[PDB]
């Protein structure tokens, strides 16, 4: 289907895109906000979308004979201004992966993809629950009022 | 100094773009010219450039002060036609990045700044011992007329 | 180069010295400020520059020829009045550091005395490691009101 | 004691500046005197007084109550002419802490300080057998003429 | 550079003929001046010159680019006349090499050739090590009228 | 025998000219040529001459009261046009390399010196060895058109 070859090449950008901005995300917890465990919790996440989220789409292109597409523009203008800040905008972020993985799979039936629909079924479950994690981190920021007590909590999420 | 937190940010730059075109040559190798080892080669070229490559200058930013910039813009618009071409084009960019790293210690030097100067030593050294092993692949092509010899051999150099 | 021996005489002089001091400093950071990890850290940065830090400079003068002095200087006779306060004189001090290594490394390159700039390399990577590592501590402060919580921090920094 | 606290104090001055020449003495006797061994002889002597021999009377303040004064001062403006001659000065040196640890030791039965009394008993006795070590070197020069057979004589003191 | 390959292959050519003038001096200590650990000690600096000195400037050129030339001439035409004058003279040959490799330095700074700085690194200190080990030797000559208890002292620098 | 010694000594100059001559041929063969293999082969030819094959006459002289001379003159002022080629030139080096040894053991048998001649034994055996693997290689040429398949074949005997 050239409409799911569409939208996996848009999912592929958007993997690449967003693990751009988290490494810079991640550098900006540990040099500006003090938090180098938020950084490697935030540097972990980064790796994911540079590395297996998006080599899974460009392998299974090869399988099912579909194109692939690099055409990537990211900027980072501006900065979250405080570490909760950041970490709350990590979790919109990977919001916005899931509902565009959910598009995916809506679309993969409609077009009586199977091979699709059975491919996307990982990113559903476990974009979930990278979802949960960086949940629970952000409340960690409601929590505790001290940047040193979540540091040691995180520590133990990056473990 | 500025002048040389530009030069890095563009050698930080520079890393990441290369190394989403060099994750697209690693697909095409091995999908439209069957083959898969100079794929992998290739891939690991790109998890370089997406890995140590560009962390090296982020976390040296972070030691010394200087301020990181996230800022890409790239699209893959055409592929060499065929094998050998794809490697001799791979080839071209690392003697791009020769260029610039030279151009850093020179510039390093002329600011008297000898931490930036002995940190990209690591790049002048290793990126020399990069261009050979790409060399060596590019020749594989001149000394064989045959794909599956030239993946043998390419196989002990992903080993 | 006589100018070169002098200044690593006088590098040794300031290594010896501030060695005295951060032993003080440690001594007070247990003993009036209730912080002994605090002191542990600032005891292993004493026990380098008594140790390591002042031996290779007089055995690299063994090699090359050079002659070494001892003159030495110093009286401790104010304390900062927090440990915070304490922790940044610690730093400062650190900076005077580096500047006198980069002025070292310029002065060989000047001389053309190649052996010297390559010994004083190590000072200048190695000297920018300490240094962090020691604005890392001086930001706790920044990030906990509690001195309980910092030295459970700091625990892992000297382990 | 007031007095007790000042004749330790000058103990912990006496083992810094002892310390620093004789750190001094071991680079003589390396680089002018052709003997490594009473070279590396000479810097376990510094590196006691530096290290242990300064830190118990810093750590025994610590328990006691009495304050801490560093205030050092001690130029190296000649050397022994030759190796037996050095070895001689060490202990020379190494005498005159016998002296001063006596002193302390009386006096803390005349202020009825019995804690000082018992810290004191491990310099007491440790001191005399660091003074047979260095006489028994000193006299290596007695017995014979060749500097190489000392020299492999004191490589089994230094083992 | 032409310049710097110039200058490589003249002190690849020095290398191999002290590696052969070692080689017969190695070969006189232990025949005519009964001293076979002499011998041993400088045959290793013999293998040296003829094996990885000489093997590190070839391989250099091979991802450079530069040219090799082999062009030798070398004649042992006399011999120094005792051991400590055999000895002497291997340690005036190595400041010889110390020179040209600090010319070599000097140069490639002036051409922008910051590889063959980075690269002619190793030959700066590591040939710092060498002429000190040998100076150590020179010395034991002066230590010891006794050819047998130099032989032993020797003994352990070959180990 | 002075006729032996001059043999001797012929052949000790024989081995480190071609030695030498090796050493640039390895070069040549990985460098200009792309078989960094056949350059391996040769390479362990090259150390074989400069190493013992040039030892145990040295040695040699050691036990029997000859004298050594050390007299080497070479230049390698042209290349051979192709890898075959390179390597039928250094077929032709060892049959030379066979004529002398021979040589010298018809010498001795007429000297009656039966220690020389049973001391060259190993140079016409080992030499046969060596002139066969030699000679195999030479054959790879003719038995396969394609320069992998060849270097592939060359890897089983470096191993
Ligand atoms: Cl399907
Ligand atoms: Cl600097
Ligand atoms: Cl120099
Ligand atoms: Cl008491
Ligand atoms: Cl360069
Ligand atoms: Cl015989
Ligand atoms: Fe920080
Ligand atoms: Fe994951
Ligand atoms: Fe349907
Ligand atoms: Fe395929
Ligand atoms: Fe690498
Ligand atoms: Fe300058
Ligand atoms: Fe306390
Ligand atoms: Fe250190
Ligand atoms: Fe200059
Ligand atoms: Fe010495
Ligand atoms: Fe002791
Ligand atoms: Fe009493
Ligand atoms: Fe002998
Ligand atoms: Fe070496
Ligand atoms: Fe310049
Ligand atoms: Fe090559
Ligand atoms: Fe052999
Ligand atoms: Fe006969």
């Amino acid at each position: 289907s050239n409409k799911i070859n569409d939208a996996l090449n848009q999912h592929y950008k958007l993997n690449v895109e967003l693990g751009l901005v988290y490494a810079h995300y991640a550098h900006v917890a540990d040099d500006e906000f003090d938090m180098p465990y938020l950084g490697k919790f935030i540097q972990h996440l980064s790796e994911d979308k540079l590395g297996v989220h998006k080599e899974y789409i460009s392998d299974y292109f090869k399988r099912n004979g579909m194109k692939l597409k690099t055409d990537v523009s990211v900027a980072v203008k501006s900065i979250p201004s405080d570490a909760k800040a950041l970490i709350q905008e990590v979790y919109a972020r990977e919001n916005e992966v899931r509902d565009h993985v959910k598009a995916i799979a809506k679309l993969a039936l409609a077009e009586d993809d199977y091979e699709s629909f059975y491919f996307i079924q990982w990113y559903v479950r476990d974009g979930l629950k990278d979802l949960t994690e960086v949940d629970d981190v952000v409340k960690l920021f409601n929590s505790s009022n001290d940047k040193l007590i979540i540091e040691e909590t995180i520590k133990e999420m990056v473990e």
